[PDB]
């Protein structure tokens, strides 16, 4: 389909949002590099599920907050598929390290390969003051990277989800759930699939000529 | 395909960007209501082209800056297809009347029908101080409408194109063209098809849960 | 004081916010041109109050939504003081005409004089979809004018007040008042004097090098 | 004057922008806590200059990227003046640590005292991808802190300078200088005094009711 013969790396893709994003890209025809902890019980199961659905998938085990694991991830992608068309960066000190620093390291490593291709899409997914600074940081980073690599044909955009349906939100007390729901103009939580569909758009040719942008998927919040 | 059995009204769709937008929506399976001046030489030709390509199309002739023509447009849509799922608003006194006032009147008229459906997507396309105020006005209008109709399931978003390939840009002197190109990070003009693809995204279920947003398609400008 | 020997025109300054703005500028040492309807009972009283406080004041009677009255206003300023250093623009068809069109006409007229001076500060004060489009329009207009006249030393900025204390807010039912107050992080309404103080800043040399900006004075709303 | 009997802490205030900011606040009548490295040749000279000008000044020596020095700074302020009304936060791992982490630690420490006062103003001064993320991070942090402490009367705003006159810019080659100047609508660099004047505004009662805002002082850039 839309991403036939392309390779997408999705960080933090063993479960939840990352898995849904990788699932959508896989079903658009992309070769998938899943990423997660070596200690993940779900990582291997997820890969087998993808393969059974007809998605070509390799697994890079490690923590993308560490340079050595980032290098491994890139090497397993290249060994498997020989190219990287799409990087999805999905993931006080611990907060800025987890979200923002992983995005920085992965972008730095993958950009080397995208520059040789003269092609590539980098899509950053955003995750109180610690989170706010990290989120805004990732957006500024996005816009900076977009500006820097625009001349070379490489895209960088961000997706900023509002409140998305999780295992936690499902078990929310009805009163605390109604308080959040009442603060969202659309009066419902978003879904992992909706976020995945927006990343699908940003990965496809349908989003050509869009760079340095943030798409808020938050129900008008 | 994605918009099978849905009806899209695209204002100013006899030629250029509007025609490209209507073409994309048509090819996604939507019933199309084209709009343009009764004096258009291209309007009828465009409709025949769409029909030959297998797109179900009706034509509403008039100027959408006038209430009576807006009512006609809505009536021809309803007479033809019985519903309106998508409105694309594409188009000192003359500046604010052409862009912004047409968007206001069409939204007001179509919103009545979308409220009964409890479903609908309104997509506003932006067009020196006169243009700047109009553009910013249309964006504020977009965000206001989104907030107002969110509770009822109706979406409102905007697409803001930068410099797009036209008949005018093609005949631009090479020096004036190079001056514009050098001010765009991606170092090329956008295309009508690219804008059409973004409207395609905003019209489809892939953009569910996104409201009150502006997508800049400007090559990082 | 700070504005000694300078002339400020404040539109809609017979009462309320405009009067408070003109009062602050007057007390900073500026020559003041008050503006209001010929039918104003308060305009003359306000001018006499200013004079008794030691402020040099002239009155331009008319509606600044009309070109002829705009010309009169400019002429009474020039006849009185021979220069214009500061213009404060304070004020579906009726909405866009009142706020935005007055700002456009006054700026156009005053800019001719500021260009000869190679000096000047234009400060636009913002006033549901009609209001939202008008407000956003005035902001886009502000940014456009700033860009256009930057090379010539002329500044353009905007002040965007949130909920400000009025005669209407004072008589608000306690329950409707508590609903608004609870939606403002600072948990109080703003005052006309606070807005006036921000305009005072934008009129003074303390705001040199700031152009094309909007200052939100809304208690974090 | 405006800040009589108030205490302002200005981080990184031994020289340059920080010194100019502290100078302005001092001359508005504030008690000043200067901050800089124990190895600073200029810190002591600067304090003596302030004292000779009639400014009440104490010096906190240390690096505000370290918790122990932040505690010292707060303790020297409290020992000297018994209160803190104004904190000015002025200053890949090294980039995020220098700008953003110092702002975080100082705000955290000073906020404890401001909460007891139920009064306080925190003013963050912004400093390629590393800088962009840090700058955007500090802005998001600002907005978060403002939201968090609004209920308690504590303000948080940011100042974002564009290109400001330094010792480096003065010795810039004329061609590289003309390239920067041509990219600024006002066609000149800003000055440390201009930045200081904006902080002066944000420290004074003239900026009451403004919170969670960023003032760009960049000549329209």
């Amino acid at each position: 389909m839309q991403l036939k013969g392309k390779t997408a790396i999705v960080t933090g893709s063993s479960r939840g949002l990352g898995k849904a994003i990788a699932w959508k890209l896989g079903n658009m025809g992309a070769n998938i590099v899943l990423n997660g902890s070596p200690a993940s019980t779900s990582l291997d199961a997820t890969a087998e599920e993808f393969k059974a659905a007809g998605i070509n998938v390799v697994v890079a085990k490690g923590d993308v907050k560490n340079p050595e694991d980032v290098e491994n991830m890139v090497k397993t992608a290249m060994d498997a598929f020989g190219r990287i068309d799409i990087l999805v960066n999905n993931a006080w000190d611990d907060v800025l390290n987890t979200n923002l620093k992983s995005a920085y390291l992965c972008t730095k490593a993958v950009s080397k390969i995208m520059l040789k291709q003269k092609s590539g899409k980098i899509i950053n997914i955003t995750s109180q003051a610690n989170y706010a600074a990290s989120k805004a940081g990732l957006i500024g980073f996005t816009k900076s990277i977009a500006k820097e690599f625009a001349a070379k044909g490489i895209y960088c955009n961000a997706v900023a989800p509002g409140i998305i349906k999780t295992d936690m939100t499902d078990v929310l007390p009805d009163k605390v759930k109604e308080m959040y729901l009442n603060n969202i103009p659309l009066k419902r939580f978003g879904t992992p699939e909706e976020v995945a569909n927006v990343v699908g758009f940003l990965a496809s040719d349908d989003s050509n000529y869009i760079t340095g942008q943030v798409i808020n998927i938050d129900g008008g919040l």
